């Protein structure tokens, strides 16, 4: 695994993010954890692909062109902004708006989002 | 059983992961249980590992520790993390850099964490 990759255990639901890479395979419930590759799930891109809005002193990210549902059983668990060697995560809860604001200085940024149902998604400016 | 924000390490291959979503199953790697890296439990110089939090205009500046920790290839602070509310901001570092990070954020209460490749996980709060 490599830094920043997200793995999920399809059996029990554990989901982790890599802070330090290594050669070993992450395992849970007696099976290799699944690498959650961005934008691979067959889902509505207009509801999952993060939309990056540049603002003075940072960025605002909303998932996706169409506000994603934020229901108890279907919501965006978090939004993440990757800039340089920074990884900013904003966890969300059902009922909140599917968006986040990040105060940071960086021209190129990658925005990621995770739907408990539809997986990992990303976009860059 | 993993809980959000916990950090686990495989002492064999060196994989280190942070929990985003908890659950029942135990994390395993290289045929052994991954080790939960509990904060401030390692026997090391607290003045070099416990993060010091400094409030600044529009955020916080965090340094590791009151005495600058080494940033060598074989001994350095791998990252500094700031926790506030449902926010988890991480600044990864590299040998040769200063053992510090600046976070622009609006939060009266914050927890700062740091990880030394040799001496483990450490934290402090304001
Ligand atoms: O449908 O998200
Ligand atoms: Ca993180
Ligand atoms: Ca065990
Ligand atoms: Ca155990
Ligand atoms: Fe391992
Ligand atoms: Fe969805
Ligand atoms: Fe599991
Ligand atoms: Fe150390």
């Amino acid at each position: 695994p490599e830094r920043l990759q997200v793995y999920k255990c399809e059996v029990c639901g554990n989901i982790v993010e890599v802070l330090n890479g290594g050669i070993g395979e992450l395992v849970c419930c007696n099976q290799d954890m699944k690498l959650m590759s961005e934008n691979t799930v067959d889902a509505a891109k207009e509801k999952h692909v993060p939309v990056i809005e540049k603002i003075d002193g940072g960025y605002k990210v909303k998932v996706g062109a169409v506000a994603h549902p934020m229901e108890e059983k279907h919501y965006i668990q978090w939004i993440e902004l990757l800039a340089d060697d920074k990884c900013y995560t904003q966890f969300l809860k059902p009922g909140q708006a599917p968006e986040a604001v990040f105060l940071i200085e960086a021209a190129k940024v990658v925005a990621r989002a995770y739907c408990n149902i539809h997986g990992h998604w990303k976009a860059e400016n």
